[PDB]
């Protein structure tokens, strides 16, 4: 009954060499790690080693062009790093970025392998840079390679090709790259909750709306839960899990759960504007633990208030370790009722549980 934990200080080497205060900070991961130490969660976990992803593994989801361009940045002079970063939507690059992206993905592969070999029941991955905005062919939104999507394909590569992987993306932003990578796929169920604001919120695409349900054999296996016009928090997220996430997930019957666990919907985040609490994140984690015989891998995505992400992800690890769910302190914001009902209208044709 072991919980794994992967953390490697070398992932702090990725940095913004022009803006030391850019919110995707190296100390995001060291702060989360430190809070696990203070709460004495670290010694209750088995340490899973980091490793570099291989180029062959990156090619599970990304084009060889994209791999080669990010790879080339390791030897790039500052002016060229600045210019290359500016060719993407919201990317900064340093000479260490490629290696850190490789480390984040490989750390998650090792964690998924530890779960799927029965060496640990579940695991938490304290990694950066994040992944869920990265597309097959391009970097986006602080993300170079799509760690969670690659981990889903990696898991299938060591088990069977059609292994049912659920990805729950509770980062406040839509994971455009994860949706696109699996949009035609019925073996990977993508469920995202995100601030949407009728397409005005990053990443600024109507691809994130509730009516994008998947394509081809993937029709029904893409679930977007978009928030509009309100400061959403625990009641809205609990209601979305109750009416949507958990009924769909149970019907899908995943063999592995990956959480694209951004903590930028947390109270205090400078970018998300929401107010999910650490206790809320613990309850979402505990609900997901009922799936896939407990095989849950929690993967850090966004989240930019250092205190908020440290308390929030530590509470998630406490849940993985088997601790009792904390006590939770309200009627939904009206637009959140509308959002949930819109998703129910979009997906009840595909899911008998709805
Ligand atoms: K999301
Ligand atoms: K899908
Ligand atoms: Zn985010």
């Amino acid at each position: 009954p072991i919980t794994g934990l992967v953390y490697d200080q070398r992932m702090m080497l990725h940095h913004n060499m022009w803006d030391s205060h850019h919110p995707e900070l190296p100390q995001r991961i060291s702060r989360i790690f430190s809070r696990h130490e203070e709460l004495r969660l670290l010694s209750r976990c088995h340490r899973i080693p980091a490793r570099l992803a291989t180029e062959e593994e990156l090619a599970l989801c990304h084009s060889s062009k994209h791999i080669s361009i990010i790879k080339s940045s390791e030897h790039m002079k500052p002016r060229d790093l600045n210019r290359l970063g500016d060719e993407y939507n919201s990317i900064f690059i340093s000479n260490e970025s490629y290696t850190c992206a490789l480390l984040a993905a490989g750390s998650c592969f090792n964690s998924a392998q530890a779960i799927l070999t029965g060496q640990v029941r579940n695991a938490v991955a304290i990694v950066r840079p994040p992944g869920h905005h990265a597309e097959k062919d391009t970097a986006c939104g602080f993300c170079f390679f799509n760690t969670a999507a690659l981990t889903a394909r990696y898991a299938q590569s060591i088990t069977r090709e059609s292994l049912r992987v659920l990805i729950v993306d509770w980062d406040v932003h839509h994971g455009n790259g994860t949706q696109h990578i699996f949009e035609e796929d019925d073996s990977v169920l993508y469920i995202s909750l995100h601030r949407y604001e009728d397409g005005a919120f990053f990443p600024n695409s109507e691809d994130a709306n509730y009516d994008k349900v998947g394509l081809g054999k993937g029709r029904g296996y893409n679930v977007n839960i978009p928030w509009n016009g309100g400061k959403m928090g625990d009641p809205e997220y609990m209601a979305a899990f109750h009416h949507l996430v958990m009924p769909i997930a149970r019907e899908f019957a995943p063999e592995l759960v990956l959480v694209s666990a951004g903590f930028d919907a947390a109270r205090g985040d400078p970018l998300g504007g929401f107010q999910v609490t650490p206790e809320g994140y613990a309850h979402l984690t505990h609900q997901l633990m009922s799936l896939a015989a407990g095989r849950v891998l929690i993967i850090l995505e966004g989240g930019y208030n250092l205190t908020s992400i440290s308390e929030s992800m530590s509470m998630c690890t406490s849940m993985l370790l088997g601790d009792s769910p904390p006590s939770l302190d309200t009627p939904l914001k009206t637009s959140a009722t509308v959002s949930i009902n819109n998703v129910l209208r979009a997906h009840a044709p595909f899911w008998s549980s709805l």
